[PDB]
């Protein structure tokens, strides 16, 4: 409590480039001689810049002592996410959410003779489903000093915009961590492979390639609106359809100018060469070669569980303590649309997805599974299909019909996997489901 | 350009400890590696690379 300043000066981080305070001195027919007329141009010189340290009670632990300030100012502005647009619901009651999906059936060949024996088979309804859980739970805490700082302002309405900027800070504190956290979604998404690749050249290399990545954009957002549907932009491999009206792009801020200089102020009817769905700018992804990202809006799956804001009182500290509590889910949904145009050096498969991730069979039942295999390029890859339940008469073939024993009882797993790797050096990718079996 | 240290004036105790951030004001795209000293006059007073 006791603190003594002296030889201190004013160049904390101050590195002076040229020193105009003597250039006007010896300014000789330069630039810098109509600062010449100007008398007290020396003091304007020295203390423009605003001093960080001033000669009367300079700096202190507790500005409360000592007050000579003809005008103080407080300074205080306000920060936002702008993806609160992609924010859900609340889910005040329980924890998990259960997201179901049909999908089509194959079509059979008409057999009248065949027909006479199996009027009363089965056939089942080929469902699909996912979970989300509450994956955030936080708090943001802060200290103030209320009869400590009472003192340090002269005024009261310093002391309420003091407290006020402290209340702003902690909520501006909760927005940036909301817009990181819903950022982290996508890169997380990224490092687990379920994105689907399109390789792109460089953005802002020169304007070939970006005339290149806006026709690779666009013809992707057409194939991702066709009536008839497909599944190779989905990560459950799900036939599914979006729309234009609810397809949204997210970029960089440098493209957005490179783009509105380059092709926009140089081109007729611009339409024709400009983003097409909803387009939203952030300051880029972590990831080393994430460029942009097009997804569904019911591609994001967050929700929020708690928010609210508790004090407490500490007598001998005479302080006041603030905890600011958020509890939110946030999840993705891997039966909608996302693609991502990545600029760097893809490797050659991203994931094996087998359609039936979910089985349950009886000791003699048969089942049938499907593998698709995202391939970033256009060569063709062979998967190789196993079964490590660990029981002797339990086979699968090589088309990926599994059939079980007549007598073992445990839960096996059933492996696609494809090789892309050199010789000497495999590198393998590899789909995984779950088959439980019954007596 | 310029670097920044955060805590620009800090107040301590004998047995404290601070924490100081620095950012670098940089024209190109490289990175370039600060180094920490402390220039009080007395042992018993050091700094990390952090």
């Amino acid at each position: 409590m006791r603190i003594t300043f002296n030889d201190v000066k004013t160049s904390l981080g101050i590195t002076e480039s040229y020193d105009i305070v003597n250039a006007i001195r010896n300014s000789q027919g330069d630039n810098f001689k109509s600062y010449v007329p100007l008398a007290t141009a020396n003091n304007v010189a020295e203390v423009g810049a605003g001093i960080l340290i001033n000669q009367t009670v300079q700096n202190d632990f507790i500005t409360s002592l000592v007050d000579r300030i003809g005008l103080v100012v407080i300074r205080q502005v306000s920060l936002n996410n702008p993806l609160k647009k992609f924010k859900k619901g609340q889910i005040p009651l329980g924890r998990t959410i259960e997201e179901i999906y049909t999908d089509i059936t194959k079509e059979k060949q008409y057999d009248a003779e065949e027909a006479e024996q199996k009027v009363f088979e089965r056939e089942m309804p080929n469902v699909k489903t996912l979970f989300h859980e509450r994956n955030r739970q936080g708090f943001y805490h802060q200290t103030i000093q209320d009869d400590s700082l009472k003192t340090a302002f002269v005024s009261w309405g310093n002391f309420e915009s003091f407290v006020s900027s402290i209340i702003n800070a902690i909520y501006n504190s909760a927005e940036v961590d909301e817009y990181e956290y819903m950022k982290l979604l996508v890169d997380n998404y990224y490092s687990k492979g379920l994105f689907t690749t399109v390789k792109i050249d460089e953005p802002t290399s020169s304007t070939g390639a970006l005339t290149e990545f806006v026709k690779k954009m666009r013809a992707t957002a057409r194939k991702l609106t066709l009536p008839q549907g497909s599944r190779d932009w989905n990560s459950m491999a799900v036939r599914t359809r979006s729309y234009m009206e609810d397809l949204h792009l997210i970029i960089d801020a440098d493209l957005e100018a490179e783009l509105d200089v380059d092709v926009l102020a140089k081109a007729f009817n611009m339409n024709r060469t400009d983003f097409l769905g909803n387009v939203t700018v952030i300051d880029g992804f972590a990831s080393t070669g994430l460029e942009a990202v097009l997804v569904d809006k019911d591609w994001f799956m967050v929700y929020d569980n708690l928010h609210k804001m508790e004090t407490v009182r500490n007598p001998r500290g005479l302080y006041w303590n603030y905890y600011y509590h958020v509890w939110q889910t946030l999840s993705v949904s891997r039966f909608a649309n996302a693609v991502a145009f990545v600029s760097g050096d893809v490797p050659a498969v991203t994931q094996v997805i087998v359609s039936p991730n979910i089985a349950a069979v009886k000791q003699g039942g048969q089942q049938q599974f499907t593998a698709y295999v995202r391939a970033t390029n256009a060569k063709d890859h062979k998967v190789v299909w196993s079964v490590e339940g660990g029981s002797t008469g339990t086979a699968i073939t090589g088309d990926g019909l599994l059939s079980v024993s007549g007598n073992e009882d445990n839960q096996l797993t059933v492996k696609a996997t494809v090789d892309i790797g050199t010789e000497d050096k495999p590198k393998l990718v590899v789909g995984e489901a779950v088959v439980s079996i019954r007596p």
